[PDB]
């Protein structure tokens, strides 16, 4: 029930904790990690309409016309009005101006005082070929609300194109109402408890895994990274839902069980810790609201080599059973309380990260354009995401660390670990590690 | 109608000109050319099913058990009963022993007096882990027929796997009977009226087309290549499909179109010549046999750079209208006529090909299929495009031969080919000088 | 004595039997067989200078500029001159892109009316790295052959880098001079004599070894293999030419020996045949000339498993004596001779071949190319170096995974091992010692 009026200094909510302005580094810069995003867009558009739908739905969600401002040691957020958003238009010359407008463009700086939270570019080619840009600095919204976005934007512009207005169901629930909700139903107890729970879960597990690298880690961090391709078929991607399915689990749990199989190929150590972002959207008004609603999980497993992968499998689902009833603590606690002093080497309380994206006559074309920003922040990060035609997604890594054949070999490894899950139903880690590892020279 | 009884001798028609062991290379081998199809069953399969599945597909296709005997100066065709096949089993214990065994079983020859013209192999991995291998000489069916092929097999292995008797739809007519009717559907009046239509439309080519290459031209031609990939997003295909459909022509007119632009830029010649493979299936029964129906006909296209990318689809349209109706003749007929002594350094009457093929149209304990790779190394062309349509956008790879051109030189080609659809979509009336030049914001390859 | 003058044709010698269109296969092409050799130089290379090395060698060598003619029912080898030879220079960028090139550039046929019987390339890379590249169809020239090949290749590019003059050793006869003087010894009475031997002594042998494989024997072979590595240390192999020489063998029967021991654990047969290359170069000016002087001879040798390796040694002594002294007739004839009917499942008369063969700015890195073809079902090639005993096992595919060959290897290493430590053992003992 909404408790906020216009000027309203409204308290952060607990997803708000690292939103881009609480994170600064010195070597980086104020703004190395704005999310761009850019499509191009095939067939006959009218911009002014298009323009005018990017407006109505800045207008529709309030998140995108939020401030915030230093409140002594702490930061609050207050809403803005609309007025002063107005969508950008460029004519370029050729792809080569897109893309040196693209890498211009992103990392200019975003400010807390700044009155609009998102900046739109239309850029013309052709009358049947555009680019939308849409640039917003972290911690405004997620992928899930990335999908919202462009449903909802889609719904807008066939709708606005014509004569027609603007026709969507209305938002009850503002961002500030569920900080409010959230917050009262929060307390020092419930803090005090998964703090407790989480001190213990992490205890005596080493700062900084021992992955054997290509390159001797520098001793400063130097935030570059890369990515590499992952493909899946989808005669694979269903068997490997049948076998979860049976063994009472879920995809996610198979999948980040066989990441940790191949992660134990370069270490030797018995415990490994992988993070992985969580959704907590506890209420049927938060699937259609634009926000943040992620909070990282650090999950714990044990990778000795001669058992089953199916004891791997109940391990997972135990641990992740576990680790969803307890998500309610920002990860910057955990980070400030168990690691006091953090070495610039490494990230704090886990290297790498897993992240199963969840799936989701006169017609325009979308084909997204590569946005490959160079910024690592960990070792590692596997980011994969449900297709109808099988398991797509990329490897991340840092730059200073691996080289990218050995990445790739560790890509074709997890798509052939998989594989060798599927067809081997009583295997130890170190035979499916055997038999993927017969890839015919890779 | 039916018109061979059992044991007859029957003519070869006209795509049978192509088979293998008319078209021997002293240099190469007879067995240089086979065709292997390989792919992994995932699940538990009942193996002995899915062996009399295989079995009752040969008993059901007469080319599969079809033995080629020669009589005087040509040959004929004579159809066997199904009795002597059999599905080869072996243990094998790894991928990469996968891959070796492969390579060794493809090149194995095969022999015209050979009772059945196929060999199956089952390689066990784990009990939900099998290879299935099938090898045949060059010229005995087609892709579509491969299709045909295994849809009835996942039809004959579902009807066996449990206590069933199959119900597939009957043949009305067999190969043979098609070799007699067209024979009987010509009095050598129609293949002179070809021979004409095609010596006329051909003269004034060059031998060889004039194409820029990394390495010199060898004296003979060695037949090796590899291939790269091609990737062209749905978008883009629909969009394109758009535009033709408004041309008033096909997809793969405008296909064609873009490859003679991109291969504009590679040559000096004025005008171009490109061989495409066209199916000839004239009656309603025909569509689901299995069989060679395969002809390859000469595109003759003119890629000035300053004409729109308009005029050369209106002339592709026109050229491939005027081709279809004289695709009855063989081409092996057309190299000899026209080329009565032929340069072993390149292919005959044209050296780069444009294939598009026809599209491919839930148990709770089903089984997955995922295809094996097979790069056979082969490369009868200088440069071969060879594409499908499918959900997801537009698949394929560009196949050339290694002794002319670098891996990097063909897969700038290929990025080049994806980006030129794009800008054809993108830019209607623009010509081929600068839809060349739009398309070369690509980072230098 | 030279008794050929210009524009002369000469017969075929016994060793120019087995040329490449003399043994042609229908399935396989022509160019099966080419031998390409490919090294790479590293420093900085003058390549005109080393392109007229190349002509110069091909002039030198009367064999490279050879042709052959149909006369009859048989052939002549004629000897042209050194014009129409060239070398052909390349720019290739990459690795990749090297292994990609020798690959299409090798199965390119070669005719056997052509003037010149070699391609080469010299492929550049950087200014201070090429890849000189040599292909030659089979029957040409034998690994002696090629060594003499280099080091007066290497002498020619020495002599002409510098501006200098070249001085090499006269050449005091031409192969067709010893075509001529072969004719004239081994006419009609040796021939008789050793085809009766070779008949006495490979009668009552099985036609196939009943090897024990991997897969099923398909009905016809293809010819496709692979190959692991043999290695060997030093101290190993003097051990080894220390326990010959108080028998009064050789390396090559100790080696022989222990192959044949081997091959018995994989075998129920009591008798085995080994096929094995043996030079013939009978006089004093036959060892500086590039040619073919190589056949292939049978050795039948007793595998039963109760006697000591020193038995074993001593037949083998016996049968590799024996068998030199019959080294004259061509391995086709014999063929012809004893096998009138070949079965296309395997190869006639042997299936196994044990090939052992002597021992040997700018540096020079050899790229080993696989040509992926097997003529056996086994055959292990060995090169006796200072650091010790360096080869392969080749394998046919058809019949064996590469695990199976990897453990053979290592077997035959550890086999070895014990032959020196006890030469006194069974057979039987040896291979249960060795299987650890």
């Amino acid at each position: 029930v909404p408790v906020t009026g216009p000027g309203e200094e409204s308290p952060l909510s607990c997803q708000q904790s690292e939103l881009w302005f609480l994170n600064q580094r010195a070597h980086l810069g104020s703004s190395y990690d704005n999310v761009q995003m850019a499509y191009r867009v095939i067939g006959p558009l009218d911009r002014q309409a298009y323009a005018r739908a990017f407006e109505g739905l800045v207008a529709r969600h309030a998140v995108l016309r939020t401030s915030y401002l230093r409140r002594g040691d702490t930061y609050v957020q207050k809403v803005n009005d609309t007025t002063g958003f107005a969508v950008a238009f460029e004519d370029v010359t050729g792809d080569s101006a897109v893309t040196e407008f693209l890498r211009a463009e992103r990392p200019r700086p975003f400010d807390p005082a700044d009155r609009h939270m998102l900046r739109v570019h239309i850029l013309t080619l052709t009358p049947y070929e555009h680019v939308a840009v849409v640039t917003r600095p972290w911690g405004i919204f997620d992928g899930w609300s990335t999908g919202v976005f462009i449903a909802e934007l889609n719904a807008l512009y066939q709708a606005l194109s014509r004569g027609d207005e603007p026709s969507l169901p209305e938002l009850p629930v503002q961002y500030a109402d569920f900080a409010h909700w959230q917050r009262r139903t929060f307390d020092a107890d419930a803090r005090a408890r998964q703090q407790a729970y989480w001190r213990a879960q992490l205890a005596d597990l080493p700062s900084c895994t021992a992955l054997r690298t290509d390159y001797r880690r520098p001793e400063a961090k130097s935030y570059q990274g890369s990515s590499v391709e992952v493909n899946v078929p989808a005669a694979v991607l269903d068997q490997l839902k049948r076998v979860s399915k049976e063994r009472g689990g879920t995809l996610y749990m198979t999948l980040l069980s066989a990441f940790a199989t191949l992660l134990g190929a370069h270490t030797d150590d018995r415990e490994l810790a992988i993070g992985s972002p969580v959704t907590n959207r506890p209420r049927p008004e938060l699937e259609r609201l634009v926000g943040y609603f992620i909070n990282v999980l650090v999950m714990r497993l044990d990778v000795r080599p001669e058992q089953a992968f199916d004891d791997l499998l109940a391990q997972a689902q135990r641990v992740t059973a576990a680790a969803h009833e307890h998500k309610e603590v920002p990860f910057a606690d955990l980070v400030r309380d168990l690691v006091p002093e953090p070495d610039p080497a490494y990230s704090p309380l886990f290297q790498v990260m897993f992240n199963l994206v969840p799936a989701v006559p006169g017609a325009l074309g979308f084909v997204p354009l590569p946005t490959d920003s160079g910024t690592a922040k960990f070792d590692l990060n596997l980011v994969v995401r449900e297709t109808p035609d099988g398991l797509r997604g990329y490897l991340e890594y840092s730059t200073d660390l691996y080289a990218r054949s050995t990445v790739r070999s560790m890509a074709a490894t997890y798509e052939r670990l998989l594989l060798k899950i599927v067809t081997q139903p009583g295997a130890s880690l170190a035979r499916l590690r055997e038999a993927a590892a017969d890839g015919g020279a890779g």
